[PDB]
């Protein structure tokens, strides 16, 4: 069935739709099947099954309908460009307070199209949120201001979050897991949990969470500094999500303010996100992507990108997301990937289709981790241009020849380096820990800084 | 790094790893990324990244945390596949009741190895769920059973469950949408909302479910047989899937138990299921998978398969989950999809690498749904063997061109069909809304009955 | 919930999974917490199931909370010796339907990864069917044990 006539209207303008408020614009990469119908033709059965159609015509539909169907505006076959208008209507609200839901959006704009039998493949690459829908997302209530104020540091500009992630990734036991926090809490500022820690038979939740509270104070009783963690609060179960993240703000007590909580909001969903950001709306929200990559990846012509999941976890409400090391690190990432982090931290910004008007929403931390040492840091710095982030670094911590607090102090020593405008391999030269960082990852040294071993 | 030595053994036997039931066992078909390491240093690092390690040393590992190492048992790089062993230690679980949950299962198996910069690919196809771990997962509460019971049917082999999707998918206002419930209810059982249906401004939540109530009521007194309704109580807070199942139960009243609650799964999260689980346990839920394709489509390599996601749903509790419709409707799925509802209905089935023992796990219906209408019903059913299941078809009642009374007695009559051995032709000449399903859907019928018209 | 769940946790098929093995704690009161708890390890080398004695609770001699985390550690241990599961039916009968919660939460807490062990007794005679219906409508994934205790004062055939 040909659903052209009613689902594409070519002749609407973008700058129209955008000027105009009422639209959802979502835009794809998409391939029709070989032996089904053209582009425009597979493009409008795509926008009926993400609104109001179906594959066949239903004598149900009355003139009402019509005027909430999703339209595809613009097509550019030769670059797979198909651009996508949703009437902000079509998307569902909430009974209770009448905010908006990013289950809805998700559903309609990348839901059972994903699933179309005439399709290879269609993959969102941007999409915008005009003002009446925009202003209906909770966004952060807690940013990295609230981290920096914490530290001590100034609210505006307060620079760089040195950070790692507790590594094994399981394993230790909660002793050997709260020495590790200690050590690393000697030279560093803010300690997350690896993303599956929490309630292991060997690592149980409550003696982790009291070892880790105690290393705590310890560690900012030795170094007269404030200390963060970031506990993983993941469940299946909205009630399990709660006792964890009350026992850790009853536990830490005076040092309540001092923690974030993690969610895995990828493989739990938003409905895990949305419960951390609503009961917990003063805790900073650590929100970590893990399985992301099945739909992100470069490699994948289906689902999202990074840079959607991104801008959507802004309007979630994460304080922080992981945005990766934009090519620099272990994961898979690019240089142009830094257009993530001015999206997600601005209230202006332009993604590859559509600019983004935030309306005053809090920004969304880019949270850097994943192969991260202190060799590989002023590179990713001179790439992104500012150091007004948290950055973890388990391997790069752990992994290094003298320990945690020197891995940290490596970290702290890299970043102090980038901002100075420095070489190095010169700066190395005075800087212990930062040099030692060298013999820890002599591949990475080889490969970034040849001749280190002569200076 | 070569991680092999410590990441694979595969002298393992996985009928001894079975046997001694404390692992949970993953099946991939994997491809490293040219230019890195050979086929078991990846799968070694995968293994790494996906339970205990990261990319380098780290010298806080302990004899302790190598026991619970995931491990590489056994590979066949000319045919792709990876098969990793997870001691069951490393899963999380509730601090709350000590039960299991699928988000740490997800954040290991299919997590972070997912955006690996030295893996082409990773897709999981099976996994196997020893007793010590299964016993832990909710299951399923409420069964086709339980619905077959309201219907006054067998509560053993009750049969096909006649339903729809009120079409169309967004537009509707309360009442006509009530009136297209009341068509449908003159000659079916069952009616789903389409997935997006919920509050939207045009059609509140509350005025839509009195309607419902209304067009229900209306429908049993002239009928004088019970009718079905599964709501769709998706949202990203918690308390809003609440307050919308909480409103459904007291509006039906002394109906209540002819409600099924509906759940977008895949895109509101494990997070959203598990609260329709625990919160309305003795409500069918009805677990919808839009955005699945994203992942499960053979197209994709990453990710996992429809036959994991429908394994995984059971464990969430799901009494029903769409399963496609294998091959025979408008949306991506083979004939060997059949092993999927089979794997979720018996206690006992063979994955496509793992044979499954459920010890009374409940089951999980298939729910039949994406391009259904009564000319396919017939070739899907001799391919499954079985219609003790639920089928929904919103094109194919709304489209019927005698209205949605007739299109709910055409794919009755489809099914009558199938169970008395008739050939669709000559059975359409004694059933008048069946014979006038050809005429609805003529190309259908072309393909699949060459010269009806004739006859 | 069923027979067939504990079953499951003792490894026996769950289609006639046979007899389950089981005693009631005696003396009726009169342990102390760890008096107590030793019992449950002894008769747990040989058994699988023990349930309070109906009227034991939180008697101002065996507080509740000292009981409940005396018994898990006899539980642990007896499961370490024999390497078999074991099995608990706590009483949680309360006049206040919160006080029902607060027992049931606590246990199932304290017991952690053995959570699935434990069942609960309800005495569902005396407190009443709205007791009943706290414990299976609060917690419908544990074993809801019913004790009749004084039902004989209707149910004996010498009552007409
Ligand atoms: O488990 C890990 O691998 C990490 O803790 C990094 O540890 P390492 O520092 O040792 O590499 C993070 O979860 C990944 O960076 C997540 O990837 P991403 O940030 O892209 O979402
Ligand atoms: O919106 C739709 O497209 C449907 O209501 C089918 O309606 P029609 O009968 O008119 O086609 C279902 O949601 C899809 O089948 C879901 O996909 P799946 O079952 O594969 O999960
Ligand atoms: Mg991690
Ligand atoms: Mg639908
Ligand atoms: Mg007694």
């Amino acid at each position: 069935m040909d659903q052209s006539n009613r689902y594409a209207n070519l002749n609407l303008k973008e700058s129209e739709l955008i000027a105009g408020g009422r639209h959802v614009l979502c835009a794809y990469i998409m391939k029709p099947k070989a032996g089904f119908g053209n582009f425009i033709q597979t493009a409008a059965h795509f926008a009926a099954e993400s609104s109001t159609g179906t594959n066949v015509e239903v004598f149900t539909t009355d003139d009402f309908t019509r005027g909430v169907d999703a339209l595809v505006y613009e097509v550019d076959e030769a670059n797979s460009l198909m651009k996508i208008a949703y009437p902000i209507e079509l998307f569902d609200r909430n009974v209770i307070d009448g905010r908006a839901m990013i289950a809805s959006f998700l559903t309609l704009t990348i839901g059972n199209n994903q699933g179309m039998g005439d399709v290879e493949y269609a993959k969102m690459y941007d999409f915008y949120v005009p003002p009446a829908y925009l202003k209906l997302f909770d966004g952060p209530s807690t940013t990295i201001k609230d981290l920096w104020r914490v530290l001590g540091r100034p609210v505006i500009n307060g620079g760089f979050i040195v950070g790692t992630i507790i590594k094994p990734k399981l394993g230790l036991r909660p002793q050997p897991f709260a020495n590790a926090c200690y050590d690393f809490w000697l030279g560093g500022d803010f300690i997350k949990n690896d993303e599956p820690q929490g309630n292991q038979v060997f690592a149980p939740f409550k003696d982790t969470v009291r070892a880790v509270a105690d290393a705590m104070r310890r560690a900012q009783d030795k170094t007269g500094e404030a200390k963060l963690f970031s506990f993983n609060i993941t469940a299946d179960d909205h009630y399990e999500m709660l006792a964890r993240g009350e026992f850790i703000l009853e536990t830490f007590a005076d040092n309540a303010d001092h923690i974030a909580f993690l969610v895995d909001g990828y493989v739990a969903g938003p409905a895990a996100v949305t419960t951390a950001r609503r009961a917990f709306p003063k805790q900073y929200l650590h929100y970590h992507r893990a399985g992301h990559g099945a739909v992100t990846s470069p490699q994948s012509k289906r689902g999202y990108t990074a840079f959607v999941l991104s801008k959507m976890a802004r309007l979630q409400g994460a304080s922080g997301i992981h945005t990766g090391t934009m090519g620099f690190g272990k994961a898979e990432g690019e240089a142009a990937d830094r257009a993530i982090a001015y999206m997600i931290t601005e209230d202006a910004a332009d993604g590859p289709y559509f600019h983004q008007e935030w309306l005053g929403m809090n920004p969304t931390t880019p949270i850097i981790s994943g192969g991260m040492n202190a060799l590989r840091m002023p590179g990713f710095f001179d790439n992104l241009g500012h150091s007004n982030l948290i950055m973890t670094a388990g391997g790069g911590a752990f992994g290094h020849v003298d320990g945690g607090a020197a891995g940290a102090k490596s970290l702290r020593q890299a970043e102090q380096c980038w901002k100075q405008g420095a070489d190095p391999v010169e700066f190395a030269k005075d800087h212990r820990e930062f040099a030692r960082a060298f013999e820890s990852f002599p591949q990475d040294a080889d490969k970034l800084y040849p001749n280190w071993r002569a200076k």
